[PDB]
């Protein structure tokens, strides 16, 4: 009978691949349909790369891709609309917000699988040492105590101790930072929904100025190379006070056996100052059937599978990542094992998208140019003021004759 095949989440990111994999094996046994799980690279823009490749040629070799929030834009002519298959009722117990993101032009391009939003990781143990009660509310305070941690951690003989980690390298995961130090600055959404290329003003310069000022410093210099795990890594190994991730990171540092089980929180992201908003960039995944797949039927069982709530719920359980589905927010077991699930979702609620809309098809020629510039402050070899100048007359360029 058919052979169901899906490109997944990666094996090199946390237990995301491992995971997956197995409740894809869990759906073939289960209705006893032959599956094979097709791996994938750890970074977004890389994934895409790799689909891209398949779509070009309509495959018929994959017929489930995990896509990203900021890809239905980009996918949709790819995607099977799973409008027909769903009740409206089924589709109510998602997050409207998830499931108008993945509608493009009315096709619902994929279900909502799980949510994500950047998040700062502090280890409680170390603040607690130092003297402090909270972790920082602003970015000036979360250097105070990077410098003063670090400084104390060094002295004790610590070589490998460092105030703060976060994703520089130049590929997606460094746009989703960016985005939370320039809105967090008041500066804006880079792009914002309207179409207005809003980045070129002094409050996203300073922002992009700031992060440089980190780097070397309060983090390691080779942060300008870190993707989600290199951070995780510095981090987990207990070597750095505070960190900016997302959820997938909690229940890795938990595990037994982790040097840092026990040891750590979770909070918003800090800010400039107490009037400027919260940031933490929108992330997730979503669940598409490929336009190009030989049995739309089967793969359609396998994604509503895999978002229903008692997958999403081991999800949320085992490997500390968002549902799509408010019922699970409730649920006793998932915040029994994760209470921040509680405490943070007003922060999940208020994320900020990167500018995917807006941008559409041509979002990661748009976030291309965001990580490059950006990159070019964090390295020391442009100023935020020259980088949010060039930044806009680059997207003004990707963006020409572009509308929604
Ligand atoms: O790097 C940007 C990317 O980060 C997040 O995706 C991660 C996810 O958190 C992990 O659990 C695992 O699935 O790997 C993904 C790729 O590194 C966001 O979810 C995503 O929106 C964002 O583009």
């Amino acid at each position: 009978g058919p052979v169901i095949r899906v490109a997944g989440d990666s094996t090199a990111v946390g237990e995301g691949g491992r995971w997956m994999k197995e409740m894809v094996e869990a759906w073939g046994k289960k209705t006893g349909t032959r599956v094979e799980y097709i791996d994938s690279p750890a970074d977004t823009n890389d994934r895409l790369a790799l689909y891209q490749q398949y779509w070009a040629a309509r495959s018929p070799d994959v017929d489930v891709y995990m896509i990203d929030v900021i890809w239905p834009g980009i996918v949709a002519p790819h995607a099977l609309d799973l409008k027909p298959y769903l009740t409206e009722a089924e589709l109510k117990e998602f997050f409207p917000r998830i499931v108008q993101n993945n509608t493009i032009r009315g096709k619902l391009t994929s279900l909502p699988f799980f949510t994500d939003a950047g998040i700062l990781y502090y280890r409680k143990d170390l603040l607690e040492k130092y003297g402090y009660t909270s972790p920082p509310r602003t970015w000036n305070e979360l250097e105070q105590m990077a410098e003063r941690v670090m400084e104390g951690e060094r002295r004790a003989g610590n070589r490998d101790f460092w105030g703060f980690v976060f994703q520089g390298k130049p590929y997606e995961g460094l746009t989703c930072d960016a985005l939370e130090w320039i809105y967090s600055h008041g500066g804006g959404r880079i792009v914002e929904p309207d179409g207005t290329i809003s980045v070129n003003n002094g409050r996203a310069a300073l922002a992009l100025n700031r992060a440089h000022g980190w780097v070397g410093r309060i983090a390691p210099q080779g942060v300008t190379s870190y993707a989600e795990e290199e951070a995780r890594n510095v981090w987990q190994q207990g070597n750095s006070l505070f960190m900016r991730n997302w959820p997938y990171a909690y229940a890795l540092g938990q595990a037994e056996g982790s040097p840092i089980r026990g040891k750590f929180g979770v909070t918003v992201l800090p800010k400039a100052s107490a009037d400027a908003p919260n940031a933490a960039t929108l992330g997730g995944w979503q669940l598409m059937v490929s336009a190009y797949s030989r049995y739309p039927k089967e793969a359609v069982d396998l994604v509503k599978y895999l978002a229903s709530y008692e997958v999403q719920k081991d999800n949320a359980v085992r490997l500390s990542r968002l549902p799509t589905r408010p019922a699970l927010y409730t649920d006793r077991d998932v915040l029994a094992r994760n209470p921040w699930f509680r405490d943070l979702l007003p922060v999940f609620q208020n994320a900020v998208s990167a500018p995917s809309d807006v941008a559409g098809a041509r979002y990661n020629q748009v976030s291309e140019a965001i990580w490059t510039e950006v990159h070019s402050v964090l390295t020391g070899r442009k100023k935020g003021e020259q980088a949010v100048r060039d930044l806009e007359a680059r997207i003004r360029r990707i963006l020409r004759h572009h509308h929604h």
